[PDB]
C-alpha cells in the first residue's frame, strides 16, 4: 500500500481549480482555473513560479508539450490557446469551435493538438500554424476527454452520449467504438488499456484490442462531475482519481481494493495528475476549496 502523505498546499487561484497537469520533464506543475488563469508551480517545493493570462472566460483544462515548453489550454471562450511557458506570450489562438473548449491534448510527438467540446466535435489542429486540420463529428453530447495514445497514431474521446470511441489521427476515421454518461477516458501509459469513468460512481479498465472490461473500481463519488483518473506507474500499480466527497481515492489496480483515501480539500477533487518519475500525486478542487495539493509517498 501507497503512504501518501500532503506535502504542500498551493493557494491562489480565486475560482474553482478546473485541471493540474505535470510537465513531462517532471520540473512543473501547472493548473488551469475558472478565475482564467493558468498557474505554473514547481513540482518539488510547491513554489509559484508564474501566472499566465489571456482567456477570456474560464479554462477549462492545459496541457504540456513533450518538450515541457508549450502549453495549450482550453476554454469557455470557444478557443483554445497555445503558451510558450517560458515567456508565458500565447502563440496561438485556436478558433473553431462552436461551443465551450472542455479537454486538450498534445501528441507526443506534440505538432498536433486534439480537443473536445460541448458542441459534441472533437478537433485536431497543428501546433505550428494554429489552423484546424480536421474536425471529428464524434459524439451527440459533449466530449468529456480527449487522449493520444503512446505514439499518437490513435486517439480516444469520451461523451456524456455514453460512448468510448477510438479514432485514427492520421485519417480522421473511427476504429472502434465501445450507456451511463462516460465522464473520463484515457489510454494506459503502454496503449494497450483504456480507462474510463462513468457517472455511475464506476471506473473501467478496458482491453482496446479485444474491448472487454478487465476490472472494475467502485467506493468513490462520481454522479454530477467529469473527474481526472490516472494510472500510478513510478511505486506500485495504482488508479488514481478525484471524488465528490472531497477525497483522492487510490485503487490497487489488480485488486481493486481501495487502499488510500487522501484527507485535506474541502470541496469536489476535479483532477489528480501523477508525477513521471517521483511517487508525487497533484490534487485540485472546487470553488468551496479552490487548492492544490501535493502528497509524497514512499512506494
Ligand atoms: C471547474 C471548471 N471551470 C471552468 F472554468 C471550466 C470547466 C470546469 C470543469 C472542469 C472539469 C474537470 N475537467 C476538465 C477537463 N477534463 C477532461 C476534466 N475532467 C470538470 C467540469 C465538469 O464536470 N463540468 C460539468 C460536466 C458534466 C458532464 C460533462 Cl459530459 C461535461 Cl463535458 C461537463 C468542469
Amino acid at each position: 500500500k501507497p503512504n501518501y502523505a500532503l506535502k504542500f498546499t498551493l493557494a491562489g487561484h480565486t475560482k474553482a481549480v478546473s485541471s493540474v497537469k505535470f510537465s513531462p520533464n517532471g520540473e512543473w506543475l501547472a493548473s488551469s482555473s475558472a478565475d482564467k488563469l493558468i498557474k505554473i508551480w514547481g513540482a518539488y517545493d510547491g513554489k509559484f513560479e508564474k501566472t499566465i493570462s489571456g482567456h477570456k472566460l474560464g479554462i477549462s483544462d492545459v496541457a504540456w508539450s513533450s518538450d515541457s515548453n508549450l502549453l495549450v489550454s482550453a476554454s469557455d471562450d470557444k478557443t483554445l490557446k497555445i503558451w510558450d511557458v517560458s515567456s508565458g506570450k500565447c502563440l496561438k489562438t485556436l478558433k473553431g469551435h462552436s461551443n465551450y473548449v472542455f479537454c486538450c491534448n498534445f501528441n507526443p510527438q506534440s505538432n498536433l493538438i486534439v480537443s473536445g467540446s460541448f458542441d459534441e466535435s472533437v478537433r485536431i489542429w497543428d501546433v505550428k500554424t494554429g489552423k484546424c486540420l480536421k474536425t471529428l463529428p464524434a459524439h451527440s453530447d459533449p466530449v468529456s476527454a480527449v487522449h493520444f495514445n503512446r505514439d499518437g497514431s490513435l486517439i480516444v474521446s469520451s461523451s456524456y452520449d455514453g460512448l468510448c470511441r477510438i479514432w485514427d489521427t492520421a485519417s480522421g476515421q473511427c476504429l472502434k467504438t465501445l450507456n451511463p454518461p462516460v465522464s473520463f477516458v484515457k489510454f494506459s501509459p503502454n496503449g494497450k488499456y483504456i480507462l474510463a469513468a462513468t457517472l455511475d460512481n464506476t471506473l473501467k479498465l478496458w482491453d482496446y484490442s479485444k474491448g472487454k472490461c478487465l476490472k472494475t473500481y467502485t467506493g468513490h463519488k462520481n454522479e454530477k462531475y467529469c473527474i481526472f483518473a490516472n494510472f500510478s506507474v513510478t511505486g506500485g500499480k495504482w488508479i488514481v482519481s478525484g471524488s465528490e466527497d472531497n477525497l483522492v481515492y487510490i485503487w490497487n489496480l489488480q485488486t481493486k481494493e481501495i487502499v488510500q483515501k487522501l484527507q485535506g480539500h474541502t470541496d469536489v477533487v476535479i483532477s489528480t495528475a501523477c508525477h513521471p518519475t517521483e511517487n508525487i500525486i497533484a490534487s485540485a478542487a472546487l470553488e468551496n476549496d479552490k487548492t492544490i495539493k501535493l502528497w509524497k509517498s514512499d512506494c
